[PDB]
């Protein structure tokens, strides 16, 4: 039936911006979504979680360090406000695709789309309806699923971040599995509206995949903050009672019942690969379940791309957007510049104090082999920190001793999650610590910290 | 009979920053100071005015957005534990200084300098005594102080931030002059906590040295504030009348009467240059009455150096700190890098939202004949913001179409001061808007509207 020179299955951060791109280099292109347009970012994850982050936090300063402040007074806080506004700031965000997709000529098609042939693409409209689609290329952006713990399942007290971010009441208790960034971030909403929270975690650290430094302060700060964490600890069953929920769990041979009110799952995402005939287009999976692709988002398919979390690569909006600009572009024959290794992408959990990263650890780039050279620099040491209320964390860089060159960065306070975009754009474009040193920062900022480990990875730290 | 390789003038940001790196460098160092360690930024300004920067801000979040937050209750704010605060941060900082001059081997000599010869320095002692002190370099680092309004003069309640920024009480109302950034700051303070601020400048714009994008938006949040910014108004004269002051200003040819219980004069401030035998050194100034210097902030007698705001380049704490590297570094004889054009260097305003910038504003990239190329992005499409509760503000960047080289950067926004890093590096290290847009960014962050400028500067933007 309807034919487009592209077609993108899914409208989340990765669908709608290849789109866009697309759109933008003279492409006839289509979209095709069923229910999230924005995907979970805008609707149920990103955009919305922040929201409620920072309405945590304030709930944090206004209590305590109400008194630091010179603040008096007794103060209470509705977490029902917190999610309405969360809510609205998601609507207004998806409103915005929707505007975009008019703006740039995108056609909109509502429904669930199947792949019947390699360039065909059966749609199941909303209406009921049912329409043919052909394309000389598709950017499959189907997003991923949760993972829940093998041999339990879903109920009305054990959920997954959906149903946990579209709740409006809270619960007296909580039980988390997954120190992950969804995973920590919950834990501190949750614990600073009141609710008592314990976060287990199988392998031995919070936020694994960070620098065990970076993991270790923030475990510091969620036990200071009275988030109970179980590390090393293993989830054996979650058995739903209805006036409570018990996970059984063990650790180094002993096993305990945790009981809690509820119960979230979050140890992982699994691509979404069954079930839309990916079989039928030919697209090949991988040893993990996750659409196989090259370093052009392309999979064994020519005309075929996948982008976003469905290729498992690294299940953040903004690589998401990343990939499909590179699909997009590529399809057009366009300028495109590879994004390279992954693992030098930008990530950040968004809880108070913020983690940030990028690139390899510490550890991590020792047993690669390189010759490490690491700089560490605490925010009790900054002005900014000081000035912000917020003096806790610090900043990590590696470094290779040869010509400086960065191979990671790790942070952790007051909002750093701003101060990664000088060390990507220094590794991606080969700028050494030596012309990262010779960067004027303003004062007094956050940002300073990073000068000076700048410093200290060059020659001497100056302020220390 | 004491003699030192180098000998520094002033215990400034510049000036103990200076005798640090000169120290690193093995060269024997000794600084002179009577009054400030750490000078004006660590006793009397950034330092402390940024953390009642913090919690000026906080009182404007609840007092404003205590529903949009579902925070119930009343509150109220004392300013006298602010004040307390400020001045902890300030005595930490200040006493850190002492420490990087014992660290580093650095002999504090405790008294007023004044100089004999280029290479003589004779010292007035705070204990009293007077001793002299030879060297083989010098480097300046005095500073400037409160340029007051023609004719007028300081009284009980006439002061500058010294007198302002040490005050524990606050008076009921107050007249600032000068829409500069200490005078925005300050009225963002005191506003906030009641007081009613006025004020005045004689230029048609706040903050004239931003861009007029900047200023006009600045203008409208300050209005929502409750302050009264008068503009394109001079002031003749200020009259202390004890219970009253009497500030006598020309608007339109029409001159009238402004009131108010105090007045601040932040009107500018000049180098200090005169009191301690600069002429005995041979040490030329400038036809702005600022010491002369060149790339390497050597003085007309080669050695001899100017670093700070006693060369009136730009009178910030982090220029203040690069040039003493450089002059140290130069001193020393070890590799260095001049700070170029110092336009391009950043600045910015901490108040609620910020102001960051650096480069050329629009209209001055125009009137020097660049190919201009301007790409404008709003908080409001930026999630990040949102997710904050302050979509106020946006970024502009400028540059010019030759090879996409960014001319200027010009920021407003929740501390978005933190964003320049990235901005300046390219600038510094040759680095387009095509390099620029390559960067990927964490999401949801604010600095994801750069992003989208590079975007809009090479081509097509994508959120907009
Ligand atoms: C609570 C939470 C917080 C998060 N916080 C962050 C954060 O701070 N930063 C960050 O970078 N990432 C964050 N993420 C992850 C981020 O949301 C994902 O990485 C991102 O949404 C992936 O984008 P996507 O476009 O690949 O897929 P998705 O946004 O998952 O969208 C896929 C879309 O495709 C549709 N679809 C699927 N199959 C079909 C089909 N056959 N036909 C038609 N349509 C189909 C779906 O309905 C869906 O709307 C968070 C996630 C959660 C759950
Ligand atoms: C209220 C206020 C807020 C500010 N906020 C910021 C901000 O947020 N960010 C920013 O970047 N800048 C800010 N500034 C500006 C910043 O403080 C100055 O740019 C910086 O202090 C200049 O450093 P300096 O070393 O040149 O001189 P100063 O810090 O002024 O120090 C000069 C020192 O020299 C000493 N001295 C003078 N003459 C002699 C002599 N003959 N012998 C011995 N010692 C002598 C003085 O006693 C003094 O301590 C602010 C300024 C004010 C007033």
């Amino acid at each position: 039936m309807t034919h487009y020179d592209v077609v993108v299955l899914g409208a989340g951060p990765g669908g709608y911006v290849a789109a866009i791109r697309a759109a933008q280099l003279g492409l006839s292109t289509a979209i095709v979504e069923p229910k999230y347009w924005g995907g979970v970012c805008l609707n149920v994850g990103c955009i919305p979680s922040k929201a409620l982050l920072r309405n945590a936090e304030l709930v944090h300063i206004f209590t305590k360090d109400a008194k630091a402040f010179g603040i008096s007074g007794e103060v209470t806080f509705d977490y029902g406000i917190a999610y309405d506004r969360s809510r609205k700031v998601a609507e207004g965000r998806v409103a915005g695709v929707h505007f975009l997709m008019k703006k740039n000529k995108i056609t909109e098609i509502h429904g669930y789309g199947t792949f019947a042939d390699a360039n065909t693409l059966l749609v199941d409209l909303n209406d009921g309806g049912t329409e043919s689609v052909t394309f000389d290329n598709a950017i499959i952006a189907t997003g991923s699923s949760t993972r829940l713990v093998p041999g339990t399942s879903l109920s009305a007290n054990v959920v997954t971040y959906e149903e946990q971010i579209l709740s409006r009441e809270l619960p007296k208790s909580i039980i988390i599995a997954g120190a992950g960034a969804i995973g920590m971030e919950f834990g501190y909403v949750l614990k600073n509206y009141g609710v008592d929270v314990t976060i287990v975690e199988f392998l031995p650290r919070a936020l694994p995949n960070e620098d065990a430094d970076v993991s270790k302060e923030i475990e510091k700060q969620f036990k200071k903050l009275g988030v109970t964490i179980l590390t090393a600890t293993k989830v054996e069953s979650i058995a739903d009672g209805g006036s409570q929920v018990t996970v059984t769990v063990t650790k180094d041979g002993v096993a305990q019942e945790l009981k809690a009110e509820k119960v979230l799952q979050a140890i992982g995402f699994a691509p979404n690969v069954e079930g839309y005939g990916l079989d039928k287009a030919g697209v090949a999976l991988t040893d993990r379940k996750a659409i196989g692709v090259d370093d052009y988002m392309r999979t064994n398919v020519g005309h075929i791309y996948a982008i976003g979390d469905v290729n498992g690569l690294l299940q953040l909006a903004h690589v998401a957007e990343a990939q499909g600009v590179v699909a997009a572009e590529t399809i057009a024959g366009a300028e495109t510049l590879t994004l390279g290794d992954h693992r030098m992408l930008p990530r950040a959990t968004f809880c108070q104090p913020n983690v940030a990263s990028f690139g390899l650890t510490e550890q991590q780039a020792r047993n690669e082999g390189y010759d490490v050279v690491v700089a560490k620099f605490p925010f009790t040491a900054n002005a900014k920190a000081h000035g912000v209320g917020d003096p806790s964390g610090f900043v990590k860089l590696v470094a290779d001793a040869k010509h400086g060159e960065l191979l990671g960065g790790h942070l952790v306070g007051h909002d750093v999650a701003e101060l990664l975009p000088e060390l990507t754009l220094a590794q991606r474009w080969d700028l050494t610590a030596s012309e990262l040193a010779r960067n004027v920062h303003t004062h007094p900022t956050m940002s300073e910290a990073l000068q000076e480990c700048f410093h200290g990875l060059v020659g001497h730290m100056i302020n220390f």
